[PDB]
């Protein structure tokens, strides 16, 4: 079956951050985003998906409408469809997020 | 912003396992399974919607389709549409899973 290790399939990529497909849906997009330093996702907005970021490693700047927050480790923050959103590593170590978007972009 | 510390959501049901919905999202289950030892979810069906459980905490023996496997911690196990798929705490100790299915069941 399809069942894998989540940080043992983080990549991170020092030119820009990286988002790590960990299973193929056809629902949703289960990805890991690796993020270095200064690296982020910049805030836009997915009017046909809901996404939630889950914190797996580290800690990112999460940004859902007109607010941000520390995702810090085991916290997860919804984005839904809409709602502009990103997350950018301030910190001074990687971060690992697991992104869920459904239904699938 | 919706954002949760997951594991603070974890609770517990001696009866049964206790499933703890953490946003409540159109587009996806996004749901704690907290699961004490000897509780499982049932086998179950979902023709139209993936799910793919992520252990938190403790280890499940997730099934999926004609396999189980160890969901240990880190680990995510995918279950597409269609795939018989359950989960069960054969540990002595509690297992928390982050449980995703999309399209909402
Ligand atoms: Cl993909
Ligand atoms: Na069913």
């Amino acid at each position: 079956m399809e069942i894998k290790d989540l940080k043992r399939l983080a990549r991170y990529n020092p030119e820009k951050m990286a988002k790590i497909p960990v299973f193929q849906s056809e629902r949703m997009l289960y990805d890991l985003y690796a993020l270095l330093p200064g690296q982020a996702q910049k805030v836009h907005v997915h009017e046909g998906s809901d996404k939630v970021y889950y914190a797996l490693e580290g800690e990112v700047v999460v940004r859902v409408g007109e607010e941000e927050a520390l995702l810090a480790p085991g916290m997860a923050a919804f984005a839904p469809a809409g709602a502009p959103h990103g997350v950018r590593n301030e910190s001074a170590s990687p971060a690992l997020l697991l992104v869920v978007t459904a239904p699938r972009p």
